[PDB]
């Protein structure tokens, strides 16, 4: 018997795949989050976002938890939820935005994802100011490029967002094990600079558990963000003995049945587990 065999891992399978059938959202399903007043909330009318964790009324957004790791995911705002995407950034006091959408992605306009980050703005009533900074290799190809965002609105205190951007990464693959590792603590390095900057400062939001989450986003908030979102869980020593069956389970529970897309991506999860000799099943 071994734990990452060709068997074991049938068995993930199964389990998982039976998950994401039962989770598919109904027609009015009272599981997921529906539009209010015909303006449209989800990128793909597929991808849906589970009312009990949502975020906000009007993102397509989850606050997630997988064991004791805490962080937001969400599907890369619509032109039209922009405003609200800056409020959530700025009232969780973000210690970080992870960016996996790729430039071609945001370049091209049939997608309508607007680039948010990288330039100034004016939404609403919230202005934006977006400054380059470092840019970080994570090996073999993959470029990260680090960002400040501050969020400004008109009686409210200013708040910087520092954001990592993750430039060529393709929809649908999955980065391997080593740049996932590499890109994770990335990640998790920028979010202890900044929490430790509020902590200093005796911002009380270090109290709270629904701020100071690292919010993650790809193109669908499903695909790319899962598989370094799976990474980041096991990065947390507190995490222990937690397998790959409950941490797929917890994330896909608690936003919608697509989290961790493709089988590749699930193999990279697999990778880093069985190079912790983490469990992969459950009993």
């Amino acid at each position: 018997v071994s734990p990452y065999g060709p068997e074991a891992r049938a068995e993930l399978s199964s389990r998982l795949t039976t998950l994401r059938n039962t989770l598919a959202p109904a027609t009015n399903d009272p599981r997921y989050l529906q539009a209010c007043g015909g303006e449209k909330l989800n990128r793909f009318r597929d991808i849906q976002c589970r009312r009990q964790t949502a975020v906000r009324a009007d993102l397509n957004a989850n606050y997630i938890q997988v064991g004791n790791t805490r962080t937001i995911a969400c599907q890369y705002p619509l032109q039209s939820q922009l405003e609200s995407h800056f409020r959530m950034l700025a009232e969780n006091r973000t210690p970080v935005l992870a960016v996996l959408a790729s430039s071609s992605e945001i370049a091209n306009q049939r997608f309508g994802m607007p680039d948010y980050f990288r330039q100034s703005g004016t939404y609403g009533s919230i202005t934006v100011e977006s400054k380059m900074t470092q840019q970080v290799g994570l090996g073999d190809g993959i470029m990260a490029d680090m960002y400040t965002l501050t969020i400004r609105e008109a009686g409210q205190k200013t708040i910087s967002v520092p954001v990592v951007h993750v430039g060529n990464w393709p929809d649908q693959t999955a980065v391997s094990s080593e740049v996932t590792k590499a890109l994770a603590s990335l990640v998790d390095q920028t979010a202890e600079t900044k929490r430790n900057m509020y902590e200093s400062k005796g911002s009380s939001a270090v109290a709270d558990d629904s701020k100071l989450r690292p919010v993650i986003h790809c193109r669908a908030g499903v695909g790319r963000t899962a598989q370094l979102i799976g990474a980041m869980c096991m990065n947390d020593s507190r995490n222990s003995q937690l397998s790959v069956e409950d941490m797929v389970s917890q994330m896909r529970v608690q936003r919608n049945g697509i989290m961790v897309q493709k089988d590749e991506q699930l193999d990279v999860l697999i990778k880093l587990a069985e190079g912790q000799g983490r469990p992969l099943l459950n009993s």
